[PDB]
């Protein structure tokens, strides 16, 4: 017997269309997305161009409806020369991303106040999100406070790091987050297997106790989200490896693992694949969608998944339980067992729908 899910939502990919399309590209990475049983995706402005300004916005929503299978909207970045100039497309993006630590030049804000600007300026509605590590989540928090307002935290990864945001939320701050599954399913114990180059990510592996702290503080995690960044095996292993690993279609059958040994229940499982991206971000429903499982399969993960494009894991190798075997968008056979069957442009940019405008006073 199978069990039907709701159409998930992964709020954090990386799709790398435009300019890094031997990485990914809207079609492969939602691909990648609907056999992972995802539905929905808000994809990073790290692409080149970087989505900084309003003509890239352009161009990306242009290639997004072309290519991509599944339903999505996309992040703006903020940069050290936009703050103040995204006012008339800011209601079409799925929020303003900030990159607050090591990052590209045009992504990168050198002062604090350039974070204050952008909290002053984006529209106070929207949502602002953020890759804050260690201390950066408590000094983004700090400016949130200072402009009264909401923020939340990208891939919570470290013990140091929920327990603050645990604290933030006991004195009543507005903050979510969410965390990745390579933060809750590897740690530095696999650091030996995986090898300097592909074990490079931002935030970096955690220590056994970072991860037991996550799974403790499961209370606190508002989202799952996979950070799905792919780059190929030649970028991994070379000489400068770029941070990231591929996760879309890797995430959930973890998860299912975790949900059928008792680590969570399907329901903490749907409200951070679901309830809790849609009520964040204010996405919307999608008619006639649904994600059918076979929670009792086990297979182990093998060294490549069929659809990204990086065509490399990082959880090679480990046994998993919980499979995707349908997945319905919008009343069409989007994914059975192994193939996609929705074209590249089935997808639709939930911002345009009336339902997907965030509401705000007049
Ligand atoms: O912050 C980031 C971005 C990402 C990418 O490759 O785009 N990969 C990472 O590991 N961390
Ligand atoms: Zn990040
Ligand atoms: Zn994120
Ligand atoms: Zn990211
Ligand atoms: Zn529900």
């Amino acid at each position: 017997k199978l069990v039907r899910l709701p159409g998930l939502i992964d709020v954090h990919v990386h799709l790398r269309e435009p300019g890094g399309t031997h990485k990914e590209d809207f079609a492969s990475g939602t691909a990648a997305a609907l056999a992972g049983g995802i539905t929905m995706v808000c994809a990073m402005p790290n692409t080149r161009p970087p989505i900084i300004d309003g003509p890239a916005l352009a161009l990306a929503q242009k290639l997004a409806e072309a290519g991509a299978r599944c339903d999505f909207a996309l992040f703006l970045g903020a940069s050290s020369e936009n703050a103040g100039t995204l006012g008339t497309v800011a209601g079409s993006a799925a929020g303003l991303k900030l990159y607050l630590n090591e990052t590209t030049s045009e992504l990168r804000l050198d002062s604090v106040v350039q974070w204050m600007e952008h909290f002053e300026t984006w529209p106070s509605h929207l949502p602002i999100v953020a890759h804050a590590e260690q201390q950066t989540v408590a000094a983004v928090l700090m400016v949130a406070q200072l402009t009264q307002r909401s923020v939340h935290i990208c891939h919570v990864a470290r013990k140091e790091e929920i327990l603050l945001i645990k604290a933030a939320k006991a004195r009543g701050l507005p903050v979510t987050c969410e965390v990745a599954p390579h933060h809750l399913f590897l740690s530095h114990d696999d650091l030996e297997r995986l090898g300097p180059g592909k074990g490079e990510v931002r935030p970096e592996l955690g220590s056994r106790q970072d991860v037991e702290a996550l799974w403790e503080n499961m209370a606190v995690i508002d989202c799952f989200a996979s950070d799905h960044a792919p780059h190929t095996l030649e970028e991994k292993c070379g000489s400068r490896p770029p941070p990231g690993f591929p996760g879309l279609e890797t995430m959930l059958p973890l998860l299912l693992t975790a949900v059928s040994e008792g680590r969570l229940s399907l329901d903490d499982l749907l409200q951070r694949l679901h309830h809790n991206p849609r009520r964040i971000f204010h996405l919307p429903p999608q008619e006639d969608t649904y994600v059918e499982v076979d929670l009792e399969h086990e297979w182990t993960i093998p060294s490549h998944m069929p659809f990204s494009k990086a065509h490399w894991t990082p959880f090679e190798g480990q046994k998993v339980k919980g499979t995707v075997r349908r997945v319905v968008l919008r009343g069409e056979v989007a994914y059975i067992d192994g193939q996609v069957l929705v074209p590249p442009g089935y997808g639709q940019d939930v911002r345009k729908w009336p339902q997907g405008a965030v509401p705000q006073l007049p």
